[PDB]
DNA sequence: AAAAACTATGCATGCTCTACTGCTTCTGATCTAGTCGACC
């Protein structure tokens, strides 16, 4: 199921997507609301930040979380 | 006849209830914008 989440049927809809997941990450990590990391996570599509990948939300989240996790 | 002791009282303090009015803050209801899931 983890390898192919799209085929999951037993589990109900998560209800969280890129925007909601970014908001939850900002709230939990206690990052500043108007800080660079929060804007990058929320505006992951915008390439103005020129921080590695500009379209992949997962890559931006990994870059933001590299110094925050074990 | 003269001095001392007890009682009336009375005005002022601080406390207490009781209420009234104002400001600050918390809760709840409502409106509006954004988001997710399903399909096609």
């Amino acid at each position: 199921r983890l390898i192919l989440p799209q085929l999951e049927r037993e589990r109900m809809a998560y209800g969280i997507k890129e925007t909601m997941l970014a908001k939850l990450y900002i709230e939990l990590l206690n990052l500043p609301r108007d800080g660079k990391d929060a804007l990058k996570l929320l505006n992951y599509r915008t390439p103005t930040g020129t921080h590695g990948d500009a379209g992949d939300f997962a890559m931006i989240a990994y870059f933001v979380l590299k110094p925050r996790c074990l």
